[PDB]
């Protein structure tokens, strides 16, 4: 399945004020086009685009798209550049690896959730929320609103206030949503460990699903381990790692119950699936930081996959508009069709309107 | 103390009841009585473990592989004989348990012989920390084959037992939590309750259960999680849960037990001597345990565990099956100490100090 | 049982000013357990005090056969935080060793056999190669050891550069010839890079082991590094306080041989725990000097190595305190079947040098 | 540079009122050594460090025979050079490692006082300058009640302006020491820091049992909960199976030993004692290591040096003293000791450690 | 106190390399100055962080309270949306200049304020670039010996073991024995190839092997190179924090840590790493930045060797500082001038400063 061309369409939409993404398309001599959109970059989008066209495309043009390990291995060298942020190469590699996978699922007439393991084809979906400042309303309104939308739960933002104050915020969300609602919390690396342990004990009776990135970045593995063992809530991390080796270090340290490694930031499905294999050997569950357009397939494929994540429409336009055949949530869950590849129909009006 | 003969008596108990499979099942239980004869008057003897399926391969290893390293040798040079015998574990082609069981069989009979020669009961020869300890029963089988939870618990109490190792691992956390609550409610507060999942849970479910039972004073939570990543996963049950964790019975060597302790997986190590190369191996584990502040248990085999555990400053509690799972403890030893209020007390009889029921043996051998 | 009736000690001092305490445990059966242990000059009377004021009470009227029981209560004297932990440990070793002699005698078993009975003969080497050549040139010293029928030498290094000490070690090997064990001992003298340098220089001299190559504070990890980066097996353990400390050495991968000293560390009961731990790590056992106890200890174990003594002028106890010392033959000592330690103490020498 | 001309030491011994039993140890005297490091610039670095009744003279000899010759004539400003040469006193395998380390700490602390004076800087600032105010608690709750009933002792600490207590345990069962701690909380009430200290007295299961029993009394930390031989791993277990933060380090000889505690996950707080372990130079290495592990720093007693050490560091916690009947030195040695107010003291801007030593007290208790 | 009154930066681009001169003004008359980093592409992003995020935490505060200021400054690294190096470089810039002010106020050279172990250490040059931009291997080596440098840090990581071994071998032949030779793979090899190379050069007295292996598993893989191979291993420059340096040491990855203060929050962070290193018997080095590393390394008992570039490769060390110490027998001796003690060449700064 020979690659003939790599096409990219940088996009910027509004509702900061804008979210950025890149649509990547891999054309083949069969008339099959692999397509995906990846990342939410922002200030670095065109540098990423450059890496895609100048560094990766030559490794790909004329090559067999079906030999994913061969191509991934040569494309990996874009991560070696010591004189720039390693994320740039990783996001660029993720973009092409994801679009290639979509082409390959298409050539094989297999949806990716099946090609990648086929464990199941439905999972729950939660919304990232509880933003400080009540942007999407009060805590209770936000929670009710997600329930209206038919989401299974929320990953609720903490990390900014005292343990006492954030516990009250979480108690409010649990109150509002009632018991039949998944509540995860996410500190975005905000707490000193003692404060995170304090918080974790205060919410021990609110059935919190996991506590994501509880502690400051520098000692995060060992300090989140201590949060996991002194506290009372399962711990989730991985999104901040660059590689499967980094996620392996989390697991080896005993830092985590759930790995939320982000394939869009970290070299794509090929990378993420290595992390998932590693997680099985540690009895660690897989999650995935946002990117529902690829995470739903990745997570469903796996026996140890958990929950997909998205934003409220007003905060992410891309999942809610750019995909014309997104399945309807039913009582919290999303079921994936048997459409080959990622199986998505992109709204090309929206793309034309917002490409830069 | 020269070894002259190695005699083994393969044995198969009557068709007893089997506690597995969702249904009524029956199976014969099997053991091997091993007797090490010596130039003095002394005969060391022990019996080791239910095997039934593999009993004759083990018997063959004993005679074709071990005996040649023993006959003519000095039984009192235990390390020399164990080291020479250890080679039976090397065979990559067969289950390693075959070799380790054969080695334990002989190593234990040899210890019984050495103690007789020195006129020492083994609990004293092995260290002599004390001569009495609690004994609990294994029970709480799914399907209530030994009665309701309550009646089963009351029964063990009336038998003079200190407590129970109660089977879990087969239901949800909530469901198994309720079974353990019923056991504590029935037995009251002065009864040891351990629980045993037989590697049945995924770690989050074990943790859920462990927390649910935090106020029932559960003594320990034995093999809570699946086998493949058991050391790290049970460490997490230990740290995220509320109950001490116990394991070691599934390990093949003291190296394996060392691995569990270094991972931080366990509070109690229940390494089984009879299926891991015998008391010489178990005593090495016990030593390693002291360096980690880990306590020693012993999966069943009361006939040897009573002495092993009692000898050690960090020994905990001896275990025994129901007669149907183990007719050997109950019928084949005619001078078992009588349980007094949870406790078993050991005599000063040299060796393991046991009088075997030769009528029982003559009727079930071959 | 075997009831202990009284504890007698006989503090001693002999010039070379080496110190030792003879301990005698008297029993019902008229059996007396006796041993000498240690060379702690300055602290002897502190140790002596601990035995009579702290240990003896836990012992008089107890069954000496119940070794684990008595060791467990005796161990509490190591809990005193206001004094060198070694004081309690050496006092406990004194009593524990004597008791074991009592038990061996009571059961008519030599300790080498009662402790496992692996073999009854082992090589013995002399600790020497002192700087300043007090015992003569390196060549003279090596030949003298061979005249005494010793299997080899533990040769002092740790005080010069790698190039100078490698040359000294080269001299030892050339004088002695290949059929002679040469261990080397830095007494925690080198920086790790210097020890690695030395180890590589002597890789062809068949050096049996490299004992305590590096400075004390980080010795486990640094000697691990000498072990892996260098070319000679590494030995340590004598500076640990407990079988826990030896386990830490083994778990770090610091050592091929553990030379934990029973007389400094709670006695045979403690050393045998260390021995057991070593089997689980495929580590061999050695024993820093104290041949009057180490011979039985090492000989009883399948993984035992070599016993050690000093030149007669450096330390006189081994050569004068024991009237029935076996004859060295081809470098090896063979132990009799006499029960307990089986030693006839030289009461001329004891009566002459005892003190209050 | 600041050339060292002379090293002078003054050993002291003072009697204590009664005996003070912890768990498996007790005390009748308080000994210390005052070290003075003279310089060609007229500045005298001074400190007193340690309590070492039995071995005081052994330590004094090390100072003079082993250390002084590496210091006389050298530049007191070159701390790392001096410390690197003095460190050899720790190498002798034939003697207690602590002898050398206490000797080294003695001169290192006095040399730091001289350097602070030369630079016109208080050490709490020279060493990092994070803050100049911190809480002080008293080490107390001794068994036998030699300072009075539990309640009386707590109230008295509150009347001295102290922030809380480090309360001795480790000697009884979990249920019994739990009762004693419960009594301290009830007496002091909630606005009072209660640490507990088993001095390595419990088996891990007993420490965990106690930890869990006191989960609701807001206990700040649990110091050396377990027996010494396997302490790092066993206190890790107390830390994760129990309910209160764990603290240790005082029993380690070096920063390498503290690093081992932290790597094992043994501790939330490291209470490494500078005056037993080579002085502020060694301690500040440990503090640096602690930052990389998100471990906080404490300091076993020695308030005359630990106030500056702890206050300098972002992750410094609580300074420690004893009741005056238990230790007269903090309370008599220093004429300008800052006042305890509402649990805290505030250090001045006086250069060095900033202390005026009470020569009238010193002369009454010096020995030879 | 030494109250900070103004944070001034001067971004520069010189032909060509890039840097920022940071100047911390105080209410005394003292101006702390340093230049730090080469960051061409993001220089202005950093400059912005300095003024918009850091300056407000510093104006009117006591420069003498270094732990306090560093603590509140450290938050510029929390930003999850940008490269963590942006904040860490900004933090290093102000922290280095703050230290120079502090040294000046206390009248102490920093090599002495930071410990004073010694005031003299060897300097090597980073070189042996592929494509021979500075001449053949033999001519480059001789050049460095003419300049009076102690040795070279010689680039590898790009070829096969046999081929890079030949190059390294030419360097030792050309230079002779009395010349320090470190090699640097810049994370280039798979472990087996680094091991092969290390064994091949076992006889060439190679001082250390910097960043031998690919990035993703570098800690464990470089430990294996260290133990299977024959040459000491050095790494640290690619770590973001003393925690990451601690991780290298705990894994047994390194003999030498070359943490770069300029990239990692300044001397305060590097000196924490330095303390951690004592506890592991790890030695300290420092990736280039000799204008700060000479003082950092000289102050520590376990400090090793300072690094610069050939003049044609780096104009800053060679031009920015008018009282640069002369190499003498491979070594640089630092003066007693307070702070970093450097006189900056303002003609050069005026020439190449940019906006
Ligand atoms: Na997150
Ligand atoms: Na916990
Ligand atoms: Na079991
Ligand atoms: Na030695
Ligand atoms: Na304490
Ligand atoms: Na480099």
């Amino acid at each position: 399945l020979t690659i003939t061309r790599i096409e990219t369409i940088p996009m910027v939409a509004p509702l900061m004020t804008h979210r950025a993404t890149i649509v990547t398309r891999v054309h083949t001599d069969a008339g099959i086009i692999g397509e995906a959109y990846t990342g939410d970059e922002h200030e670095t989008m065109f540098d990423i685009d450059r890496i895609i066209h100048e560094e990766l495309a030559p490794t790909l043009i004329g090559q067999d798209a079906m030999a994913i390990e061969r191509l991934w291995d040569s494309g990996y060298k874009v991560t070696f550049d010591i004189l720039r942020d390693r994320r740039l190469g990783l996001v660029a590699l993720a973009a092409v690896n994801t679009a290639i996978w979509d082409a390959v699922g298409k050539a094989l007439k297999m949806p990716l959730w099946k090609l990648w393991g086929g464990y199941r084809n439905e999972l729950p979906m939660i919304a990232i929320g509880g933003y400080y400042g009540e942007p999407l309303g009060s805590i209770a309104d936000e929670m009710h609103n997600y329930q209206e939308l038919g989401l299974a739960g929320v990953k609720f933002k903490v990390g900014g206030l005292s343990a006492a104050e954030d516990a009250a915020r979480i108690t409010a969300a649990r109150e509002a949503a009632g018991d039949d609602f998944i509540i995860c919390i996410d500190a975005n690396q905000g707490y000193k460990p003692a404060v995170a342990v304090d918080l974790s004990r205060r919410i021990a009776d609110l059935n919190i699903r996991w506590f994501e990135e509880p502690v400051e970045w520098h000692n995060d593995k060992r300090s989140m381990r201590d949060v996991r063992y002194q506290g009372s809530v399962p711990v989730c991390a991985g999104q901040t790692e660059f590689s499967a080796s980094g996620c392996r270090d989390l697991m080896e340290t005993g830092a985590i119950d759930v790995c939320n490694f982000d394939s869009s930031w970290s070299g794509g499905p090929t990378a993420w699936l290595r992390t998932a294999a590693i997680a099985t050997s540690y009895d660690v569950q897989m999650g995935h930081h946002e990117e529902p357009q690829v995470s739903t397939h990745l997570l469903a494929s796996q026996p140890h996959g958990t929950i997909a994540e998205c934003f409220h429409p007003d905060r992410d336009p891309f999942w809610w508009n750019m995909i014309t055949n997104r399945p309807k949530l039913n009582n919290g869950t999303l079921t994936l069709s048997d459409r080959p590849g990622l199986g998505w129909d992109l709204n090309w009006d929206y793309i034309d309107q917002y490409r830069v």
